[PDB]
């Protein structure tokens, strides 16, 4: 049965609620982004209206074979009417095609559902600025002050400089980047660009990337591994055994691997600066864990909420334990008292 925090009151709407069968009284199902915990349940047999971004709708059609007649893509930053309710989709600064949803309820309440997001000051100048929000359904993934990480830009600087140094020192080194879902494409695209290479990957991953409207993509990715010195692999294969095996397969073209695992947060964040990150090494294989996050840090989340001044907050992440719920509720009260709303 669908949890309350996926239901939008005063409407026929649910958000990211595809794994509960037919939800009683749901007339339209919204999907914020194409990550499996959120799309779980969709397939070619789905026959209710799905509302989403253009990019999300490309993925639904091509990867999950959802029939076109039930996909309703909406433009961003545009007031649209769905089953008689005004809605707007806003960029969530998460993975490609990820949105936040503004609902303008018939009785005058305004509700923001962030989906998954990485809050940014740039959001303070979208259509959010123009009216009051009463209820906020918030991505609280990293809602605790221990969760600090660098900007995306510092993390990509570190990766580019690391890769460029290594390959310039040894032109027979291969760079490998791990992936398991869409998101974090900048990691592998920036490394390939500095090295003057295309990124090589499986046919299934190339298919996924071709749905994302990234400019000049035919110029940056390929399925011809032999012509590429930056290879993408499943995140599970980013370990010494899996990488030793891969290196075998390249037929003596390469004699060293430098690999990157983009994680979100890891406890080496509470001690070490990005400048100071070092790899795990075994033989001719090294592995860097880099803290490339597509969710808000604690400080970014705090700033956004203190800007928005919602009357009520509903967390959507970490809701399963009383200890987490109590922690989060204590931070929301602090933020409210400090800012004065
Ligand atoms: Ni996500």
């Amino acid at each position: 049965t669908c949890p309350f925090y996926k239901k939008i009151p005063g409407t026929g709407f649910t958000v990211d609620a595809f794994q509960y069968g037919v939800v009683e009284g749901c007339t339209a199902y919204f999907l914020t982004h194409f990550h499996s915990d959120h799309y779980a349940g969709l397939s070619k047999h789905f026959t209710f209206p799905v509302y989403c971004s253009e990019i999300t709708g490309n993925l639904l059609k091509n990867k999950l074979h959802v029939q076109e007649q039930y996909i309703h893509p909406l433009p961003l930053d545009t007031e649209c009417i769905v089953n008689g309710v005004k809605v707007v989709l806003l960029d969530a600064n998460h993975c490609p095609g990820a949105v936040m949803i503004l609902f303008y309820l018939p009785n005058g309440t305004v509700i923001l559902h962030t989906g998954d997001f990485r809050a940014d000051p740039s959001m303070e100048r979208s259509l959010l600025a123009d009216q009051k929000v009463h209820m906020l359904y918030l991505d609280t993934t990293y809602c605790s002050p221990e969760y600090t990480f660098p900007s995306q830009q510092e993390v990509i600087r570190f990766a580019i400089n690391t890769a460029f140094e290594a390959v310039t020192l040894n032109p027979h080194a291969l760079v490998v980047c791990g992936t398991y879902s869409i998101g974090k494409e900048k990691v592998f695209l920036a490394i390939a660009d500095v090295l003057g290479s295309k990124v090589g990957m499986s046919q299934e991953k190339y298919k996924t990337l071709q749905c994302l409207n990234i400019p000049e993509i035919n110029s940056l990715i390929t399925t011809d591994m032999c012509s590429s010195l930056v290879h993408l692999l499943p995140m599970m294969q980013i370990n010494f055994k899996g990488l030793q095996s891969h290196l075998k397969k390249c037929g003596g073209k390469y004699n060293q691997i430098l690999a990157f695992r983009p994680t979100g947060w890891t406890h080496s964040n509470k001690f070490t600066r990005i400048a100071d990150v070092i790899p795990q090494t075994k033989g001719n294989i090294s592995i860097y864990g880099i803290p490339y996050s597509e969710h808000s840090s604690y400080l970014e989340m705090k700033r956004f909420v203190q800007w928005l001044k919602p009357q009520k907050i509903i967390p959507t992440v970490n809701v399963g334990t009383w200890k987490s719920r109590s922690t989060m509720e204590k931070y929301f009260r602090e933020w409210k008292l400090e800012a004065g709303y």
